């Protein structure tokens, strides 16, 4: 009596920020690698937004960690943000995985990503609390429509998952479009803070739950599955954790190493 993935996979492989173990996160280089090379199921995208309102792929609110710039994304126009090197940081930080072609990798827009990988790819897209980037949900749904991904064929086939820590962001999307699959993201320590009534009211808009993997036991995974959730823990990079959680009966993981999870599905 347990819901499975919409993709027709028993275990789905969410490429966390693209192939971010091997390539600079949230770049074409990284998304190319996990989509085309490693054959991961999802392209996972974190949304920020520029000064002039463009949705972009970046994990932090600031450009500091992953570029040769400093400051918040919203303090850059798109033109200015496109001058930044979003790849050389990765060569410094992980020299065994370094590549000369990663130098001067660019921050991609959401529009560019959806264009590049097209309507047949699957996307796992993250929104914020509604007070950090007001309008971002409406912008996101509009960009999805433009790229033929809100077509309800595409939706029931798991081509779009929208994830957030924010209830209010997800509830907003559920009102504007009840067909888009929604994934509630859970903090470290937070899953245990939540009773059945809370899990029921989450369940009224989210099919998906995305806890920190270290909060998952066999007992609680089974409980969440009995409540009708698809469970996709984050971020699982080690093969021993991958196997352990798959045996709990999760439906997939967010991972920096998509090859490793797909090997565990096999082995
Ligand atoms: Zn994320």
């Amino acid at each position: 009596q347990w819901h499975t993935n919409l993709t027709n996979e028993r275990f789905t492989t969410i490429a966390h920020r693209g192939a971010s173990g091997y390539a600079p996160e949230h770049t074409f280089q990284a998304y190319d690698k996990s989509h085309n090379e490693l054959k991961a199921s999802y392209i996972e995208i974190d949304l920020q937004r520029t000064k002039d309102g463009h949705l972009v792929a970046m994990h932090d609110e600031t450009v500091n960690r992953t570029t040769n710039g400093h400051g918040k994304v919203e303090d850059y126009t798109l033109d200015e943000l496109k001058q930044l090197d979003a790849g050389s940081w990765f060569n410094k930080k992980y020299p065994k995985y370094a590549r000369a072609s990663y130098k001067n990798a660019k921050v991609p827009t959401l529009d560019e990503i959806l264009e590049r990988y097209g309507p047949n790819a699957n996307y796992y897209i993250e929104t914020k609390s509604p007070d950090v980037y007001p309008g971002m949900e409406e912008q996101l749904l509009a960009s999805l429509k433009k790229h033929h991904l809100l077509n309800n064929n595409k939706l029931k086939n798991g081509h779009v998952m929208i994830q957030s820590f924010s209830d209010e962001s997800l509830k907003k999307i559920h009102r504007q479009n009840k067909h888009v699959p929604l994934v509630k993201l859970v903090d470290k320590g937070e899953l245990q803070q939540f009773n059945d009534q809370r899990l029921k009211e989450i369940r009224s808009y989210a099919i998906g739950l995305g806890p920190d993997y270290t909060d998952l036991t066999e007992q609680n995974t089974h409980h969440l599955k009995d409540l009708g959730f698809i469970v996709h823990p984050y971020t699982v990079n080690e093969k021993a954790d991958m196997l352990r959680l798959n045996k709990y009966g999760v439906d997939g993981v967010f991972t920096n190493f998509a090859d490793k999870y797909k090997e565990v599905i096999k082995e």
